[PDB]
C-alpha cells in the first residue's frame, strides 16, 4: 500500500497537468488571438491610396 | 508496571499529534488556499487591454 500510494503520487506529478497554469496559458493565448486579429484587420485597410488616382 | 505507563506517556509526547492544533493549522491552510484561488481568478482577468486596438 505505502509503495502504490507513493509510485501513484510519482506518476500524478509527471503526467497530470496543474490547472492553474494551463488556465493562465489558456488566457493569454486568447489574449493574443484577439490583438492578433484586431492587428489583421487594421493592416487589411491599410492600403487604401486610391485617393492618388480619383478625386 | 510504572516504568513501561512512564514511557508511553513520553512516547505519546513525542510522537502522536494534538488534534486541535493540527485542526487549526489544517483550516488556516484551507482558508489561505481560498484566498489564493481567488486571487489568481482576478489576476487572469486583469490583463485586458483589447480595448486599446479594437473600438
Amino acid at each position: 500500500g505505502t509503495s502504490a500510494e507513493n509510485l501513484t503520487a510519482a506518476e500524478s506529478r509527471i503526467r497530470d497537468t496543474d490547472m492553474a497554469a494551463e488556465m493562465m496559458a489558456f488566457t493569454k493565448n486568447n489574449i493574443l488571438t484577439q490583438a492578433a486579429q484586431s492587428m489583421l484587420a487594421q493592416a487589411n485597410q491599410q492600403p487604401q491610396g486610391v485617393l492618388q488616382l480619383l478625386q
